[PDB]
């Protein structure tokens, strides 16, 4: 029955993949922004020049008050609101209707998006990152404890203007192909996993691992690019301009500020180098890699100008709290979050980035000594 959760993810190149959701009743319907860098359930409950609709509360039947404030500050954005429950439902999803925390956004900055057809965010991460504290049980939680639907879910994120798919409760053998490898979750906060190794078209960037963990890893569908420490950051972006050398990129274009264009159908991808990640395995001294193409790295973006180019934004940035796995490495992977058993599985997606020579890979088994001198701590 995953059948009908197949394509029930939508969204905007840049902005975050969304499911709709009903609350309260009568249901009202709202497209969710799906997270998993975060643990919170909040919708716009307040009007907001970016919304074009919003929950409301008095509205609702079933509609709790919790009587009690919340707070979220992200990486960019915020919001901050008002406490309550109310009886939620996934219209192209499980066939079930449970009563969940939510947040009530009352006010927000940076948050919500111009022109944006999302109203609210559904964090899927565990609650000891819940905003305000860990007794905020998180909306998957709620799911498995009110009914019998698996705990689990997986994630086909696209790219291409966007879908995908949520499947909730389990894993569609429709939607990947080879076979599905897993990483341990490390810690049940964030989605963190260990990366052990790194290569930047087949070569070790040869730093101490830890580096890469430093001071965590997650995997975080509700954040567009990968993020990297300085450090790997640093190197990172040396090797790839190096490799690229051979064309000359605007200020700002390393920076993720400034877009860079070619005459359609003329982008120079053999000059990106491919990155490879390697995870964690579930066995000793065992991991895997997945292969990342550039296609995945640099991201379309409109031309603001009067050519219909092809231009993208570098979608690598510089973090200072740890490695994030974002949508753009997610894209064209399948992706397992199988809670149940404590791991993350990767497959090459059915909907996979194509390129004219290479391809996005999963591919193992890896020999990998000392895997758990990589964490930090
Ligand atoms: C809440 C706690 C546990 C917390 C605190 C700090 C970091 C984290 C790690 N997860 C972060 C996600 O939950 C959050 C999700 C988000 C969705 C929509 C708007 C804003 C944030 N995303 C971010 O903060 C990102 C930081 C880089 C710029 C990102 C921008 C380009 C802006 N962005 C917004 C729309 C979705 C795609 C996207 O890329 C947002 C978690």
């Amino acid at each position: 029955s995953f059948v009908e959760m197949v394509d029930n993810l939508r969204g905007k190149s840049g902005q975050g993949y969304y499911v709709e959701m009903t609350v309260g009743s009568p249901p009202q319907t709202l497209n969710i922004l799906v997270d998993t860098g975060s643990s919170n359930f909040a919708v716009g409950a307040a009007p907001h020049p970016f919304l074009h609709r919003y929950y409301q509360r008095q509205l609702s039947s079933t509609y709790r008050d919790l009587r009690k404030g919340v707070y979220v500050p992200y990486t960019q954005g915020k919001w901050e609101g008002e406490l309550g429950t109310d009886l939620v439902s996934i219209p192209h999803g499980p066939n079930v209707t449970v009563r969940a925390n939510i947040a009530a956004i009352t006010e927000s900055d940076k948050f919500f998006i111009n022109g944006s057809n999302w109203e609210g965010i559904l964090g899927l991460a565990y609650a000891e990152i819940a905003r305000p504290d860990d007794s905020l049980e998180p909306f998957f939680d709620s799911l498995v404890k009110q009914t019998h639907v698996p705990n689990l879910f997986s994630l086909q994120l696209c790219g291409a203007s966007v879908g995908g798919s949520m499947i909730i409760g389990g894993i569609d053998h429709s939607l990947y192909t080879g076979s599905l490898w897993y990483t341990p979750i490390r810690r049940e906060w964030y989605y963190e996993v260990i990366i052990v190794r790194v290569e930047i078209n087949g070569q070790d960037l040869k730093m101490d691992c830890k580096e890469y963990n430093y001071d965590k890893s997650i995997v975080d569908s509700g954040t567009t690019n990968l993020r990297l420490p300085k450090k790997v950051f640093e190197a990172a972006v040396k090797s790839i301009k190096a490799a690229s050398s051979t064309e000359k990129f605007p200020d700002g274009f390393w920076l993720g500020e400034q877009l860079v264009c070619w005459q359609a159908g003329t982008t120079p991808w053999n000059i990106f180098p491919v990155i490879s990640l390697y995870l964690m395995g579930e066995v000793t001294n065992q991991s895997f890699r997945i292969t990342i193409l550039p296609q995945q790295y640099l991201r379309p973006v409109e031309d603001v100008a009067t050519s219909q180019d092809d231009c993208y934004k570098f979608a690598i940035s510089q973090s200072s709290t740890g490695t994030v796995m974002g949508a753009v490495i997610m894209e064209g992977f399948y992706v397992v979050f199988d809670r149940a058993r404590k791991r993350i599985g990767f497959a090459v997606s059915a909907c996979h980035v194509h390129d004219e020579f290479r391809t996005a890979a999963v591919e193992g088994p890896f020999v990998t000594l000392d895997m758990e001198d990589c964490g930090y701590n």
